[PDB]
């Protein structure tokens, strides 16, 4: 074993695993949306800039998991990045729709992660996970949450381009 | 009809942030009282006016978290009447800190009890919310208002309230 | 008996600021519960989340004056339960500033009969406070939320409540 | 029919682009590997994490040019998966940058035999497109990469590794 | 009974108090480490400074935990501090074993403490220990397996004086 | 020997290593006074802080004592630290009586010092114990004197609070 491993089972090492080809799955389907809204027939810059930045962030979120495997003295296993469900997105809404499902399964399974912690009683790993990921992680669904209701709200048209400008944009 | 960004968040979690953001409103309404209490030209303290009129903003801001908090999760915030504190006059500088050590002490159960509800449901978001948040904040609190009454047996009535006043409080 | 300050105060204005000053709690309790409404996920209105925010703040700051004001005249301040607000859920944007300005109409005719009382009791000092504090800050309070129903109205539902709540009531 | 904005923009040159958008992302994933590599407790070569780091955020930069690309000519983006790189374990800091330099030349094979299809239709802006961003950074990276190799060879194992990692790979 | 006293064990409070006291043992045996690197036949001034820097910190690390002591209104029960393991630790590589070795210690001792504080329901000593302790030992772990890889790697004589230079002194 | 080494004796070098854990077991004092005064019943910032800086000197006391060993090429040699003499420490004139007795105790375990190496023509070993131990000690100990007359004169209540705050906060 790994010269600083202490108090951490191979099945964490393994649900670290899981978590970090989920990160990079989320982080590649961000990225598909963002450059659909960069088509000449979409051209909604601000969701453009937006997903860009989503794709950026889970990214991030998947090196801070390579990052802890390290340190717990587990071995980062990568798998394929599984190419995203859609080629094309739909409207603003559409795409809002596909991102809060993907961030309730992302949290679901931070959330099995957790209790995986706390069955086999890694604290440092049960802090890890509610400091790192579990607030983020309600903190983007209610954003998704809200940019769905408002996307309801300004309905099709000039309503897209606009919260498109004011909120996704500036 | 389930909110769209609910998810690993009971109704009995949900109904305890409820009654938490009415303990913390009561909370407030008691520091205000007894914040004016020290301003009536017969008490005259200062010092204790200002140390509880923030107390009072303080105790109003943690029951705004929550509602926060209670929006974040998809739960609704529901709310009651503010009950009238218990006391028109509170006496001494050293009579107003035992109270608040009391009511201090009641939040604090209140908030071990919505912990102990929130790790019943496994609801390890709303565990590591309330510890990061509420529980140490409410354990430097009590310590705080220990050291004071403390402070205030020590030095008297009279002048070293009046001392106190002007060198702790104010 | 009376405070060593208490001069030319009578009782019954002693206790008509008591009453305002539950009144003004009161209020302010109402303008949290709309903040925190237009701040759920499936109203998601955040410049009408932050416009009420700060309406609850200041009208909690209305309060405090008065609370100030009995104990500078001698008046004992004497505190009641703060009645939860009258609505769970507030509808549209409109909605809840139509119940805006039935509030702040019925806080201004409560000051009004305490101005009212001051006068009867010859209360000079308490007139004054009265109309310098609280008279033209109502009649501006409710000038504004009539313009704000007004423009309400002409936004319409859907994209002008976005944009009135983001260029009017954030901004 | 065709996007608005497309002419003189080959079917086959449009698959050939995201061809090597999927190359671009596989070697980007590689050198992502590679990093996470020497930040093993067992391997502890900070400068390596750092420079491979960087690698690998360059080479997603990389593919976002090419989808930009594909958008700018009104072509259409098509993503396939991102196969896992080959090793788990990548050796020293030699074998690793070994590694990098065969990487390095199957791209530049692949951004050729672009160029050869984008001349081969007479796309000029495509030609012009793939010569200014790829062909000199690849030629560049190319030697960059054979200096290292020369380097690590002359510095030994053991302190060599060591010392180069500080002074050439953590600036 | 303590005024401030609420949730917390005899038995939290009591493995507190072994906590400082273990604490404080590391924290002389990195003192007595750092004097070693000082002598004239040993005369690495790198380790020295990072040795001393290590005592200091373990110092640091008791006195946060006598504060917790007294906020919880436990009460803090000194013992004496045994003397290090050795009077001479060898090469760089031999002391960051040993430090490995102590610090693996250390962890044990905070994963107990943490899953007796669980036993108990002390949901803030919980959030303490993990907030202040927990991820500082993971870190402290990582970095010492850091140093013995390096340390292996750079060899005896030359690497040991650039690494000292290069590495502990900076 | 050293090669350093020169007109060093071993008993100075014995009698360097008994001063270093007698500086050692001073400083422990000090850390255990300090947060004695921290306690929520006992609640005296200013003395907190004060014996909290004491406590670092008595260390800082200690490494210069190691530093002058290893320049002198002895070897140091480290002793158990003993626990402080009691647990509580009364007032905050009784911990002041308690830091007179240790100064005093010190002194003249420093003098015994300076005569030893005096006993051994060691001039540069009385030029150092001299130089940075003798008039700091002397100091010390009038400085102690001066809070000892003041906190008799202030008495209990009142003026220990404003002693506290007024003389050892700043
Ligand atoms: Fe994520
Ligand atoms: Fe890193
Ligand atoms: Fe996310
Ligand atoms: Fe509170
Ligand atoms: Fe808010
Ligand atoms: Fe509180
Ligand atoms: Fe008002
Ligand atoms: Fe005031
Ligand atoms: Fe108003
Ligand atoms: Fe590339
Ligand atoms: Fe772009
Ligand atoms: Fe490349
Ligand atoms: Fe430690
Ligand atoms: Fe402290
Ligand atoms: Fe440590
Ligand atoms: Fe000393
Ligand atoms: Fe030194
Ligand atoms: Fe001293």
């Amino acid at each position: 074993p790994s010269q600083v491993r202490q108090n951490f089972h191979e099945l964490c090492e393994a649900g670290v695993n899981k978590q970090i080809n989920l990160e990079l799955y989320a982080s590649y389907t961000y990225h598909s949306i963002a450059f659909y809204f960069d088509r000449d027939d979409v051209a909604l810059p601000g969701a453009h800039k937006y997903f860009k930045k989503q794709s950026e962030e889970e990214r991030e979120h998947a090196e801070k998991l390579m990052k802890f495997q390290n340190q717990r003295g587990g071995r980062v296993k990568l798998k394929d990045i599984t190419a995203p469900e859609k080629e094309e997105w739909g409207s603003l809404l559409d795409a809002f729709k596909v991102a809060l499902e993907l961030e309730k399964k992302v949290n679901q399974s931070l959330l099995d992660l957790h209790g995986l912690a706390d069955s086999k009683k890694d604290a440092q790993m049960c802090a890890f996970i509610a400091t790192h990921y579990l607030t983020e992680q309600v903190e983007a669904i209610k954003e998704i949450g809200d940019h769905i209701t408002n996307l309801k709200r300004v309905g099709t048209g000039l309503g897209e381009f606009i919260y498109d400008k004011e909120n996704l944009k500036e």
